[PDB]
Parts: C-alpha cells; structure tokens; sequence
C-alpha cells in the first residue's frame, strides 16, 4: 500500500531551473574611492599605514562596485556599527531581519513573472542567508510578502556562510525529484549589515571582508518534469556533493556575537580551494567520462580574485572559463550564498544574449562550485539547455 | 543520457528511521523546586507576586524535571544571563557553540550504534537547532567530532524553532528517496543556555518560556531500501506538509539580539492549534481514507500542556493517545526541535517492551506532528513496522 503511494507520489525527471530573478539595494558603493569612504566613515583617517594597506586590497579585489543597504547616514547613525569591536547586533538585527525578506521578495518576484505560473503552484521554499537569524524566519516572512499559500513547505537555512549558493541547489534537487508536481522557490539573501565594521591593524583578515562583500538575492524556481513549452528550462542539475578539504581546520570562521558576524581568515583559502578541486573535479566528472575541465561551463564562487586566479592556473583553465565569474565579482562584488546564483543568470543571459546553442555558453556540461567555511567545497554539476 | 544518470541515481522505497538515539546535559533539575531555585539564583525573591505566578506555571506545566547545561555555578559567574535583559550572548554563544555539538554527538553516537553500519555509510547529515549560531556551524563539528566522511552533504539549519523535528523528518524523506544508497544522519541538539533569563512582571509569556523549555539532542538515521535483516526499519515516512495557520500572525516570535534569544507569546497558541489541527489531518489522512483519529498512533510536539490537552479535547482523543508525548513533556519538557523525535523513541521502545504489534503502539498509521512560529504546523505521516 505503501509501495503504490510512494510511486505515485515521486517525479520523474532531473530537477531543473526554469527561472532566475536577482535584486540589490539601490545604494551603489564605487571601489575605486571607497578606502577614502570607508576609513573617514569610520574614523580611522589617522591609520595612514592601515589605510594603504585597504586602497591595495580594494585596487587587487577586481571589484569596480558593491550594492549596499548601509549608506552613509544609516553609518552615521549606528557608530557602535562603526567600530571594530563594539555592542551593535540588535541593531544590524533589526537592520537585516526587515532587509533579507525585502530583498528576497524583490528577486523572488522576478523569478516568478519569468518562470509566469501562477504562485499559488510553488509548493517548497527554500531561504537562505549568513545575514541575521529570527523566529519566524526569514522564510515565513518571505511566504508572507509573496504571497505564497500557507502550507508552502520551508527550509530556513540559516548562517550558512559563502558556500549555500551550491547548498541550495542541493537541497532543491532532492525536494523537486522526490515530489511529483513541486515547485521549489530558492532564495538567497545576503545583506552586510551585519558584518560590516571598523578596521583594525591586527586583523587585516577582518579587513578583507570590508572590501569584498556586497549585497544582493537571487532567486530560482526550480522543478522536475517541467511542462513542454509552458515551462523553460534553463539548466538541469545532475549530481552534488559536499566535502571538508583535509588541512583546513579553522580557514574560515563567522561568529555571531554582541558585535555582530565577525570574519576570520586563518588559512591560505586560495591555496586549499586550489589543492582540492582537482578531486572534486574527478569525483564529479570521471564517472561521465569527461576529463577535459576547458570542455564544461564554469561557475566559480568568488570568495576573492585569488581563488579564481589559482584555480584558473592550477587546471589550466582558458581565461575566458571565468568570465561569467569575475563579470559578476566585478559588478556585485562577493554576496555570499547568493553570487553563484547571480552568475547562473549572466552566464544564461549572455549566452542567449549572444546567440549561442545553449546556456551553458554553448557548451553540454558545467559545474557549480560554492566555497566556504569548513574549508567546505559544494559541487553541483550541471547540463545546460539547446538555444 | 540525463535520463539514464537519473534513474540510477535515485532510490526506490519510502524513506524509513532506522535508529534513534538520544542525550541530555548530566544535570537533572527538579520542576518542584524550580520557582525557588530561579528566583534566587535571578536575585527576584522580593518579586513576590510574579514567583507565585512561576509557582503555578510549574505546577501546571505538566514537567517533573528537565536537564540543563546550566548550573548554579554557570549562572553565578554570568548575572547578565541572569537578568531579564543584559549583553550577553557572546557569553551564551560560547556555551552553545560548543554544547550544541557535544550532545548532538552524544546522541549520534548511540543512533550510529543501534544501526550497526559503518559510519563512512552516512552520506547526508543534517543538523537542526534553535541555539546559537556560527560558522562554519554545528554540522561542520559534529561531522569532525563523529568522524564522518568529508564529503557527506551537509544541511545546516538554524534558528527554526519547535516545529523543526517535524522540518527535519520533511527534508531527511526527499534526501533519502532521492539518492540511491543515502544514509541521513539527523541531529537535532537543543540548549536552553541562549534563552534563559530573568523573570519580568510586564513579560509574562517570557516567564512561560523559563518554565517549559530544557535541553536535550536527538539522533536518526533515515534511508530508504533497507537492507534486510541487516539494517531494521522502525518507523516509515509516507508523507508531509507545512503550513501557516490563519490569524496566528506573531504568535510565536524569538529573536536573537545582543541579550541574547528572547522568547514571545502574543497569540493563544493552543487555540490556534486546536482551530487549526483538523484541516491538516484531513489533508494527510482523507485520500488514506482514514478519519477515525483515534485509530493512529500519535506524536505532537508538546510546546506546553494546554496544546495537548487542547487538541485531545478537541478531537476526542481517548487520554492514552498522548501518553508517549505526555511522559516525554514529564521527564524532559519542551526540548524545542528535538521532542518529537524523544516521542518516536519513547513510543517504539515502550511498544516493543510490552509485546505490541507494531513500533507505533501496535497500529499501523501514525502522524507526527511539529508545532512552532508562524504558527507554523510541520505534518508528517508514518507507518509503523512489525514488532
Ligand atoms: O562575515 C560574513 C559576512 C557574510 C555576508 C556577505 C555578503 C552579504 O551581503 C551578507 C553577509 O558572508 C560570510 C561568509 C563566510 O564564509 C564567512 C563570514 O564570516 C561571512
Ligand atoms: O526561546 C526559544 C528557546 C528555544 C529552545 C528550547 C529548548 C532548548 O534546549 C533550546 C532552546 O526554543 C524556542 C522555540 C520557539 O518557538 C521560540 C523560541 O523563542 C525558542
């Protein structure tokens, strides 16, 4: 009895994207003058050696401009925000539980007039964010923003950290195989505001998160036996993973504290990432007979530039692999969870933009990388869609 | 090619608990004597009025004892977790972030045990808790702590409140029938150390929180296609839902700001399960042609007596039906996500132990059910197995 029901109740075919929607706040922060901004906004002009130190970070990130929802009266208000180290979560609190939902909302919404059924078919949500925690979450604030029915199924990922764009898509796979008819909204959702903070010379590690990390959400529908033309599938998924690199204990840290998320670096992050994707390279593609890494389409998370230069000279990769990648870092700079998702749609838009055969810049196979804290790698491998 | 990956990828049968395992922090905390412990311990004895209101929730609540991380000695070396509300989840996160996992281990091991099976099996893990946050989270320590691969796929979900141990059976089932060979090991870890705090006479329903919540962690281990008569099938999942309850909005809300996670009622949460609780079994049990209530085998997440004895009354339950939640509310109180999962355990252990047919009191349908924000109602339904 058991057996009719579970046959009757699963779907059919790969888990695939059929929309992407993504949203920023309308603040705009240029790279090329932020250290000034930055180091005045904070009281920190009298760090002269500190401040060079930031201006070569900001001239090295490949960053030409961040969305923030912070500006400078919202700093202005908030100096315990300000500071390196000073009591200010209930504050940024307050800040991103209202901010994630609205963002969310904006490129769920988008997502949702390009997928163009009705809302009331979305049957799962997922929502995630490494910005702020609440009860309800963000999740229940986002079904009721949207407008989704009451008994949508939630997944509130919580303090992820930069790694949940793959997490995500995971997740999604799974509900959308398992479950004929579901549609899964996924949003990702990442505002700064809970870590920004002031410098300091004996945590430049610190520092490194203040000229790379930016706002914005994305947003999927994502579902299995999409309906022939009613539908469009962008990009199917194939298989995951997640793993732990060896020696990485400690890389990469977030704590949520009275001060707020704070970000430690304590390994060379580039260098692991770089070590260990050759591996997840392997377990993802040998067993599709594919071993030529220039042959498939790249989406990498850009925690920073340097992961993406190493990599790139690790394998060998062609420049032009991660341009889709470094368009986006250079645009938004590095939103966490979200930023793979946002490279997802330039990589389809510039492809049908372009005219080439599919979406995957013209090419059957790709992989989606999200690293993070762990040292985790999260590996979804994907096939792209004809036009 | 997609289509053949596809097939063979996924499992077959209906995501099944395997093992359940549980743990609790080593100190016992009488509820008899706990309005005179707290007010001490709280410097609120001359609050006279508001300790004989304590007096009476705990006499009311139903609880004989719950386990606490904290001790007299904690509390006395930390008054800002003692009073109603001070700074002090920097000293809070440092308990939970290191307590969460610990016990969450504590109960994984005994779940790993009662399996049998090799731990390098567990390819999913997913770890849930309403305490404390970080990054990398509790699921990056349990996974070093237990020695798991480094590549089992990771879920990490935080801050979710009590109706998650119904989330997690939700999320586990998709993981688990989605993926041929999949092992889901599910934690959920829950320490009252973030919540705890001082009584105020103008937050009463804060002082309700002080009265009903304690520690505890339980373990799964979720999979379908077991393998016979080497791994043993305790409970099946067949089915799930989530929902938001009309008119309920803010009933339950918890925020996790500088003083750490405050806890509010603003709505009759018993009441809006009791209106509520009938549309969600008919939504399960109407195409199992199933409407005799008292027919299935019961589990409800015992956020306080009054839910109970609300949704007994209003169904018609006969008392028994809630035995197996009621003696887990008695012997640990409202564990938040992990309750439920202590009521499979209690209800299969007690069947077994008195020669019933069936892990689900020797009936065949069961229905698990998660309450928490939103209102939220997690909806999960369950067969039972033989003996
Ligand atoms: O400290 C942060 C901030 C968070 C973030 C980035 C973009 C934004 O918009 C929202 C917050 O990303 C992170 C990701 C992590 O691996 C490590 C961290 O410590 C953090
Ligand atoms: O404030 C808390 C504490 C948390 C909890 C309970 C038991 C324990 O061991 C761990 C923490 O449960 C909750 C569940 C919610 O719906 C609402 C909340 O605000 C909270």
């Amino acid at each position: 009895s058991v057996s009719e029901i579970r046959k009757a109740q699963r779907a059919e075919g790969p888990a695939t994207i059929l929309a992407i929607g993504t949203a920023n706040p309308a603040n705009c922060v240029e790279q090329s003058t932020y250290p000034d901004f930055y180091f005045k906004i904070t009281n920190s002009e009298h760090k002269t050696e500190l401040k060079e130190k930031f201006q070569r970070m900001c001239d090295k990130s490949m960053i030409k401009r961040r969305y923030m929802y912070l500006t400078e009266e919202i700093l202005k208000e908030n100096p315990n925000v300000c500071e390196y180290m000073a009591p200010s979560l209930d504050a940024r609190q307050d800040m991103v539980v209202v901010e994630v939902p609205r963002l969310g909302k904006e490129a769920a919404v988008k997502a949702i007039k390009e997928w163009g059924q009705p809302k009331s078919k979305i049957t799962h949500l997922i929502v995630c964010t490494t910005s702020g925690v609440d009860m309800p979450g963000a999740d229940y604030q986002l079904t009721k923003l949207l407008g989704l029915r009451p008994y949508v199924k939630r997944y509130m990922m919580y303090q992820q950290g930069c790694f949940a764009g793959g997490t995500v898509l995971r997740l999604a796979k799974d509900l959308a195989e398992n479950n004929k008819g579901a549609r899964v909204l996924v949003v990702c959702s990442e505002v700064t505001a809970v870590t920004f903070r002031g410098p300091s010379d004996t945590h430049l590690d610190s520092l490194v998160g203040q000229a790379l990390f930016g706002d914005g959400a994305a947003a999927l529908i994502v579902g299995s036996d999409p309906v022939p033309e009613i539908e469009k599938p962008i990009f199917e998924m194939v298989w995951t993973a997640q793993t732990i690199a060896p020696d990485s204990e400690g890389a990469i840290d977030g704590h949520l504290r009275e001060a707020g998320l704070t970000f430690h670096l304590l390994k060379d992050v580039p260098g692991i990432v770089s070590k260990n994707i050759t591996k997840a390279l392997v377990e993802a593609f040998e067993p599709l007979g594919i071993s030529d890494y220039n042959s498939i389409f790249w989406i990498a998370h850009p925690g920073g530039p340097a992961i993406l230069d190493q990599v790139e000279q690790k394998l060998a990769l062609k420049p032009e692999k991660m341009n889709a990648t470094r368009e986006v870092l250079s645009e938004y700079g590095n939103m966490s969870s979200a930023c793979v998702l946002f490279i997802l749609d330039e990589m389809r838009k510039k492809s049908t933009q372009n005219g080439l055969k599919t979406t995957g810049e013209g090419l059957e196979w790709g992989v989606l990388f999200g690293f993070g804290p762990g040292l985790t790698i999260e590996t979804v491998v994907l096939r792209s869609v004809a036009i």
